[PDB]
């Protein structure tokens, strides 16, 4: 259940963090982009697999702030990841060129698709809960010094998809405020082909479409 990151990933995390230290709000853009890509994947799979969406009929991205618990959640109903894929996609990585280029960054991060790691700019801990059609629900967690993957004792709660949960750093508290999040979500979801919602307040509470 316990794993060490590949050397290349450790180097990558430091590069990403040291480069975007002055543009931290970009992590949200990357998580939303990853979510969109995951949704494109299942949409493609559904063209050839009629039962592809049986675990969850919607294709959405839902974001909610848990201020009390100091958590930010970004959930998509994309293709999801099996246990082996969580370990492979998040723990390992022409990567040498990218790194060479990085060390020698915002646009490059998005192009190589390693924007996930920018979450460490605002979080002391990142948790990834995922359910893929070929596996049971699992949880990946990391403080960046190592990571672990365990079967989710809550069972299959996602249906299908992935939830990125960020335990925000003391100084990243602003990202728990609806205004801030709504504002950022609207900016980075403008060109996403899937509907993105934010659990917001009007005091009654409900999902609010951002794009
Ligand atoms: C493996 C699948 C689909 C991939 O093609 C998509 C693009 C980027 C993937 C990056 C990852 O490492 C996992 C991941 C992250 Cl980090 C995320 O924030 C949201 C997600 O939905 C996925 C995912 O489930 O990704």
């Amino acid at each position: 259940e316990k794993f060490a990151f590949q050397a290349e990933v450790n180097r990558m995390m430091k590069l990403i963090i040291n480069s975007l230290y002055k543009n931290k709000e970009i992590f949200l853009r990357e998580l939303i982009s990853n979510a969109s890509d995951a949704l494109d994947k299942i949409r493609l799979i559904s063209l050839t697999d009629e039962n592809a969406l049986a675990g969850n009929e919607e294709l959405t991205v839902k974001i909610k702030c848990d201020k009390e618990k100091n958590l930010l959640h970004v959930t998509d109903t994309g293709v999801g990841m099996t246990r082996e894929e969580l370990v492979k996609n998040l723990g390992t990585i022409g990567t040498s060129e990218f790194l060479n280029k990085m060390t020698e960054t915002s646009e490059l991060i998005g192009q190589f698709g390693v924007g996930f790691y920018s979450a460490f700019l605002v979080a002391d801990k990142v948790i990834v809960t995922s359910k893929h059609n070929n596996d049971t629900q699992h949880i990946w967690e990391s403080d960046s010094n190592e990571f672990s993957v365990i079967a989710d004792p809550r069972g299959n709660t996602l249906g299908r998809g992935t939830t990125i949960t960020l335990v925000l750093k003391e100084e990243a508290s602003d990202y728990l405020e609806l205004d801030t999040i709504k504002n950022l979500v609207k900016k980075y979801s403008q060109f996403i082909n899937f509907p993105i919602y934010v659990w917001s307040s009007k005091t009654v509470w409900d999902w609010e479409l951002m794009n």
